[PDB]
């Protein structure tokens, strides 16, 4: 897997990043033929493949229509996943332009995803960080909250980084203490996602409300309630995993009924 | 937290690192007053207590004893959480010393376990790798291989990195498939533990042989066999993950019978 310039009548759907950020004309994903979006002659790299169609990353800045990697969950969650990963991908080369051991330039390995050091025999790898994520259940009541970070009026389920020293059980008890103030129990595993940007994998519980009063990290969310089960406020998109727990929620909910 | 020279009444557990191994004197954890160890003078951080004693981290090389943190399992296995972090840090401190973004020094925050930049912004943070361990059942008997890697003469479970766009799920069954060539079935989550040293978050799973049969990835395994579940032979030691689940499978396969 090797970069290259882009021709003519190349083809597929294009993840044009800079700064974190990915090229959304009319909000869409860019998809056809490179001359369509004025991209021939430019570097690319090829990092996947979507209904047998390339997707290609290319580093360049656009004057509009550069958003967040976000925006494309509500538009494919699992094009969301390419996108993002490419979005990833930028970024691991940005904080790996010179080697952490010994100073000199890196270069990017022809064999794998990583970043191979001009001087010395070192290399780095993206990593992946173990992330919970937690629907809470209180009878016919679940807890969202909406984050601070987002500010998009959806009411989501509870999630944080995994820390050094801790179990996945641990992370779950000590976040949701930390955002909110209650105490969980019943804590079940249920499933697993990646998420590309920043590069993570999600764990998600299932838990029981135990104990405490909502007393919100204000750096963390705007605004955490009970929500009746049948009756519940905006909701993250279908295909999520934040989306899904909710939604086995009400299912149990609805099976106590 | 901030990094200091020892004193002479210093006391405590001293994890005294060079090249990834750390000094075991007699083969044990160096425990007691610094000058019993002649370590007054050198610089020292606390990164733990344990049983109400600091835990500090010394960089030297020793003549002698020096060795892998693995074996401060069979000593404690809660103490080998602390240690192998020591290691973990000065590794993560060598991997930094410069930074990738723009290629000046770099120096360890005070305030976190980062390393921050002398001449900009940015910032690093030690990483915690996603990894599964799978008990496989077949019956009454279960899955054990010897590992190239350790060639130590313990059999124990399957294990092996998540990588980009797994589910852990999806994580078990190539890890098996790859290793040891069976198809597995009833995957089931039981825990999750740290592992210090690379620092890694540890899922464990059970799961039933479904199809195939063994052919060992000589690379990852020496030997790979089905045991019968009350005849075991050399196992890793009580209190690990590993014996954990192997343990919990002679529980299941003693419950049909
Ligand atoms: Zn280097
Ligand atoms: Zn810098």
């Amino acid at each position: 897997h090797m970069d290259r310039i882009i021709e003519k009548l190349d083809h597929g759907w294009w993840v044009v990043s800079h700064e974190q950020k990915l090229w959304l004309p009319k909000g869409e994903l860019p998809y056809g033929e490179a001359a369509n979006f004025d991209l021939v002659g430019q570097r690319a790299l090829q990092i996947g493949e979507w209904q047998g169609e390339p997707v290609w990353l290319v580093q360049q800045q656009r004057r509009h229509d550069m958003g967040s990697v976000r925006q494309v969950i509500d538009l494919d969650v699992g094009l969301f996943q390419l996108a993002g990963r490419g979005v990833q991908l930028a970024e691991f080369y940005r904080s790996h332009k010179y080697c952490g051991y010994c100073g000199h330039e890196m270069y990017p390995s022809k064999t794998e995803w990583a970043m191979l050091c001009s001087h010395c025999r070192e290399r780095y790898y993206p990593q992946i960080a173990p992330c919970i994520i937690v629907a809470i259940r209180r009878d016919d009541s679940i807890l969202l909250a909406q984050h601070t970070r987002h500010r998009n009026g959806v009411h989501t389920v509870l999630a944080g980084f995994v820390e050094v020293g801790e179990t996945l059980e641990q992370a779950v008890a000590r976040e949701v203490m930390e955002e909110s103030g209650i105490k969980v129990k019943n804590l079940r595993y249920v499933t697993s996602q990646p998420w590309p940007f920043p590069q993570s994998l999600m764990t998600a519980f299932m838990a029981e409300y135990d104990s405490g009063d909502i007393v919100i990290d204000p750096k963390e969310l705007l605004e955490a309630n009970w929500y009746r089960y049948d009756d519940l406020p905006l909701l993250p998109p279908p295909g999520t995993v934040a989306r899904r727990l909710i939604e086995d929620t009400v299912a149990m909910c609805r099976a106590e009924y």
